[PDB]
């Protein structure tokens, strides 16, 4: 059984450093919020990056925390004009029997505005 | 076990309203075609939107029908010149033991041209 | 249980033919490297294409080798300036109990530079 976990975080500036730190923070909190003990529980992780972020290497953030063996993919987030700027989103596919209503989705910084 | 479900639908005009209605129609038919009784069966849902659609909020369509707890992600569809215009595509990851050849994929409106 | 499989391959020229052949080669090797006997084992396959590739139809390559019933999705890879050019990436979601450290990820041609 698989459960997707969503995450989102914003960065104040378009720099690789800011993007790296933000991605790392989000990944760690998504793991913490769901009590995930090992990366072996993750089937894969998909990232989306908004068009206002340039040198975005979210994969390197995952690598720094040891997710070397977790398959990662990064795609351009649909560029809706006027949408929340500078956002890194995550969709982690988690092998778990955790009920859908018990999965914890994480929205940080300005990304909290994304959820009602 | 997980089975992906594909869906595709076109819109006649580039407006949030047209995109919303089309997305909703597609999602409902994909669920209906596969006899899905609860959203809890969905691991996650990924959407792709073509570059000729601007204010596309497919996630709001999913929310309107109650998919609040289903993790969603939306990415830009590879923009191949001359390809079918104004398409909203869906890839639903379904937790099921349904045989691959028994999963029903849904193509609506002009999107029927996508499949041979 | 699901395990993602990553693949990446580069093409020397931006033509549909070059993209088709490369995609096919990558898909076949990813299957071969993991001893996959049937496509029925694949939940879905997601492709990302870099912005320097134009008429990219990776789905047709999958179709040619018989993956008609495997749900496919293709999105634009985040366009980081100066990143490795002309890359077709794959993320295959595999229903298997294979340990995460035993899954074989495939990087071909210039894509070998992507992994340390």
């Amino acid at each position: 059984m698989v459960r997707g976990i969503r995450g989102a975080i914003t960065v104040e500036e378009d720099t690789p450093e800011a993007i790296h730190q933000a991605t790392r923070e989000l990944l760690l909190k998504m793991l913490e919020a769901n009590g995930i003990q090992s990366y072996e529980e993750l089937a894969a992780v998909i990232f989306t990056v908004t068009e206002d972020l340039t040198f975005a290497f979210p994969a390197e953030a995952a690598r720094q925390i040891g997710m070397h063996r977790v398959p990662l993919l990064s795609a351009r987030e649909v560029p809706v004009p006027g949408s929340l700027p500078r956002v890194i989103r995550v969709l982690a596919l988690w092998n778990t029997d955790t009920p859908q209503d018990r999965v914890r989705h994480v929205y940080l910084r300005e990304a909290v505005r994304l959820r009602p």
